DNA sequence: TAGTTATGAAAA
DNA sequence: TGCAGTTTTCATAACTA
DNA sequence: TAGTTATGAAAAC
DNA sequence: TGCAGTTTTCATAACTA
DNA sequence: TAGTTATGAAAA
DNA sequence: TGCAGTTTTCATAACTA
DNA sequence: TAGTTATGAAAAC
DNA sequence: TGCAGTTTTCATAACTA
């Protein structure tokens, strides 16, 4: 149902109000694929009904982020922080306007990046737009911000498109060598090792590889078909050539077997549960500082952007990267497009004629 | 004057039948009347859906507007006429709520109605009917004055609509087997010459049905062994395509001399007996007919079919997009690659770029 | 100044008085290049005040377009059509919104070309953009119609975009041949075969022809340099090798001075004025017939298509397109792309693998 | 909060200055501040703003704000702050007509304003001022609100603003003389490793001035000769640019070693004595100077001038535009064409197609 | 035969 | 990641000079 | 003959 | 980066000392 | 020297 | 034909540890 | 040790 | 044809039988 865009005396309360409504209205929306227990989400649902507080909001989305309602995250913070933008420095939420907003961004996002920026902004997007479909007074008059924000700097895109940091053919190749050389305790090398090649070879996202299944290894002709749970019982598959991780495998199989693991899990910590993101950032990220590869990216999707970037150099195939790497839009595929030596080589080599 | 308050009627079912009519003959205004033959049966159908107070009328003048030519039509027509016989229906049965009055009409409303009349249907006919309902209120919701200048405001914005099929396309062996079928497949002297050469072009071109029905002698150029053809697309979007003479030129030759004997008219490379150009069921049936005579049979079985073909053979060859976006008369990347299809096993080219 | 919204009891008459405005305004602002008498024109411009009826403004707009304000033809025509659209079939102005102009355009449109229907609907857009500019009440309240007209068919780019008709290099050369061999009569053949032959070298646009300068040519190394007269005193240049010409040059030369020619233009009538486009287009389509070549277009401006199209087949350089043409646009030049034939080569070219 | 009613003021004057300054301060919260060092910089300019009642305190607050980092603002000020020049003198001057009320400002005094103050300004100049006009009245449009919730509309839009120059670019032989002349010119051992590499890296990429004194060691990649560098561009946009290693091999490993020596910041590639990055003031009289010295000088002579010689010699290469907006970092062809000049001789290129 | 309308559905 | 929304074909049923 | 003016329509900038 | 907006030709009628 | 701010103007 | 409008460089003047 | 959870920030879809 | 909008990782803190 619609509420009266004005229900309180206090339009800092009445914003609170409508941001609680709006997050919760986002918590049913959102994917919950990586929840755990769908109970504590149920709970944070008619805990933003009887939160009447800034800290309340804050204390409940990060409840159902930790739960595995991940995405709530990007609407929370932002609209809390406007929250208190509002109630600090007014009679009335028609008041608020893109101009207000534009000072908004301007104080709170000055310092971020700007891809931070542009979340800042969506979030208020969302908001304003929520609002503006479910607000109605006993009128039957409804309100409407019509909220756009076109006029905001960095906010469309090629505007901070920072391109992807990654590895080149002989930074990988170093890299690759840096696994086998850095020193691991025997408890954990054939497995870590066997997880970042993987990776590597793949271009892989991290959930992904954290989260692969052994029923879904497939081998012929000297070549693995792994298949990669997607969204909704849906399964993409990449394929890898045996040579590489061989006898890095059969190594960790047989360790495993010491291992409690649950669910078909490849790869699992000592309680047998998947490892974390954490951990396999740290240990990619060693490794890079090893090689002496340090750079503005250190982690296990910086691999992935060099194997998307080192696929299109090697086949200069749209397609194929996009199939590969998973890509559900060519738009992205097509950003690796930017790195293509052979199109870069064409403006080059205009002073040696 | 296109303005009328949002409630002139005390039957709401009368006055949401209403503003359907209103919204679909603002539709047969602005929506494409290419097709269109003879404008004057447009004229009639505006005129029919002012004097229409019912659904029948509705349906019937919209399907006359569709036959004329206006086949955009069809999208909006019955997926609206739908919710105003769940309207009508739930406000009779279910004397309750919302089906008092139009006001009420709300996005849960509208989910409850894709859920119980969009049971057994594709996601994309789902999204037809969502994308229907979203006119018709944004409609009412520009069009609604009272007498006070005051408009409601419904602002409805409903959310996006969320095994393994058979192939949609024929890869290059099955091309080959398919070109071969179309010569050895058995056919009257009457139009034999003919159809072969009119499912060949699109074989080789990757013409829409249309596009291929509509061809005129005009279109085409002949230079150095090539035939440069001219073609006015969907959208009337135009584009030229090439085609190789070696492949057609026994059969052009063949058919334009029994073309002659015909009373062609718009001086159309293909007709039926009457001059008139070939319909698209006739098209599907002779194409369907190889199709299955070549045991070729999958998911799609027309001409389109064959366009998906072109395409997906298009980028095996030269594994280039724009070059496909052009040939088929795309404006972008992702258009083109729902008709750009990728075999599974190419995935070990991407495994084999460490071994270089 | 500003003037109300409605100042008269007719909304037809009160329609009639904001176009008789609009169309005034445009005369002013419209081009007058071509304008050989500016005192018709000044008269135009009092009698679109004083005009009180549609024919009047049909009257004087024509009188305008007559007399060298050829732009004003673009505007007058669509507009009256809707005046009388809005007078048949309402009490006042505020009932005018794109639905009702949606209705206009299929009814009087519907028969004619997607190119005609811009053309209407680009009128429509200045006309009631003009009128948001321009009106202001008692009350100092303005109304804005705010009319775009995103919603109706075919009316931006890429829809009914068609392809430009034009001559291959086997049809320009059989072209080219039968200027030659088609039968002049002595007193016309020299100059009208010099004319043509000019514009197919050059893709000379026809009053770019018709209104070439003998000082503009230059002679150096067996090449002419042929200076064009744009736009406020801008001069842009193409080139012809001599031999294409020489010796019909020089004829036509001869019997020119036998002609009262003005104002040193190279082509005149006996009169010594400019040659008119009609003729010019008679001139050429009756060659066009004679070669078996009529098409789609037939005039001289679909021999420039012909030249632009051969010069990229030849170079398959854009910007030589855009500067031997005289595009202000690489969006015009970017159009003969789509009839390259070794682009569609690629494509076609993939049954003989 | 944001929105006042359009006359708060007896005085049209100190109310159309109000104006500006609400207009300003909303640019200096919307316009990029990529290039501000410390935000709270602008955090002061944003308060000062407010408390500003006059046109000197507008004006030293947007210098103040330009001067640190927010650059675009100088785009807005001076030409609004002319205005209300115009504006109060003839207010004072000529006590007459529009001059008693704001609400009397339309495009006919728009256009008398430009006429006055544009003088002897390029087109492009008085591009900006129009620009800048139409900017403030369209802020006024939207933010003008009395207690009636009743807004005044301007609806103001201007009209677009309607011999033979020198050279914009170095040609193919120029362009060699010069990179010469950099080399054969005079400069202390102090700067002449630096400062040669910093130019020739210009030259040979067409890189932007503030792109090349901003570059990072870590954004050059060596790989088979060729240096891959990831270039921050203008409006933040990023590109990747090829250099080839033997242009600047010797002279790079050359000025790395001196590089050693100094205190630099932010892994910078070119730096002054303090390690700080080199100002475009600098770059400019050392680019001015070489070309002065080689007998260049023409209608620019700014390390902008070598871009346009950068694109020009590569379009003359290659015949590629799209080529050349990837390498300059453009959207459109249209943007990239500015900096491709076309030498008319090339003219006999288009004559010559009928001997072929 | 040799094709045509008409149409709810499914894309493009 | 996937729409905005207009404009086509699918894939038959029913029919005939 | 050898051209013109006028014009709705259709592009071409 | 497409658009709104401007400028020109199409193509034929109806002439004419 | 070896560079820096600051700035009205002119593009891009 | 050429903008919408934000974000850069031009091309010096004036100055100095 | 060998990993985890929590988190603002920054992307990556 | 860019977007609004959704989903995921970065990268580090603070742990711990
Ligand atoms: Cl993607
Ligand atoms: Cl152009």
């Amino acid at each position: 149902m619609k509420h009266p865009l004005e229900e309180l005396k206090d339009p800092t309360e009445n914003l609170l109000l409508w941001i609680g409504r709006f997050l919760r209205y986002k918590c049913t929306s959102l994917s919950n694929s990586q929840v755990k227990d769908q109970n504590k989400v149920f709970e944070c649902l008619n805990e933003l009904n009887q939160a009447c507080s800034s800290s309340q909001l804050e204390k409940v989305c990060k409840k159902a982020r930790n739960a595995g309602l991940l995405g709530i995250n990007t609407y929370a913070l932002p609209l809390l922080k406007f929250h208190e933008y509002f109630s600090k420095a007014f009679n009335s939420l028609k008041n608020i306007d893109e101009v207000m907003l534009a000072e908004f961004l301007s104080v709170y996002t000055g310092g971020l990046s700007l891809a931070t920026k542009k979340n800042y902004r969506i979030a208020l997007l969302g908001l304003f737009s929520y609002i503006d479909k479910q607000n109605q007074d006993e009128n039957e008059k409804s309100y409407i911000y019509n909220i756009t924000l076109k006029n905001i700097s960095g906010v469309n895109q090629s505007a901070g498109n920072k391109l992807p940091t990654h590895l080149n053919n002989e930074e990988l190749e170093k890299f690759l060598e840096s696994i086998d050389k850095i020193e691991m305790s025997a408890k954990v090398r054939a497995r870590n090792r066997l997880l970042i090649k993987i990776i590597v070879f793949t271009g892989m996202r991290s959930n992904e590889a954290l989260q692969l299944k052994i029923k879904d290894f497939t081998l012929e002709n000297g070549c693995y078909t792994i298949l990669i749970k997607g969204k909704g019982d849906k399964y993409r598959a990449v394929m890898l050539k045996a040579f590489h991780i061989e006898s890095l495998l059969k190594e960790w199989l047989i360790e495993r077997e010491l291992y409690p693991v649950k669910n078909d899990l490849l790869f699992c910590n000592q309680k047998g549960s998947a490892l974390t993101q954490a951990y396999l950032y740290k240990q990619v990220e060693r490794i890079i500082n090893f090689a002496g590869l340090r750079r503005e990216k250190n982690g296990a999707h910086m691999l992935r952007h060099s194997f998307a970037t080192l696929l299109y150099q090697k086949r200069h195939d749209l397609i194929l990267v996009q199939e590969a790497l998973g890509h559900a839009s060519l738009n992205t595929s097509r950003i690796y497009t930017h790195f293509d030596k052979q199109r870069l080589e064409e403006a080059a080599s205009i002073w040696e004629e």
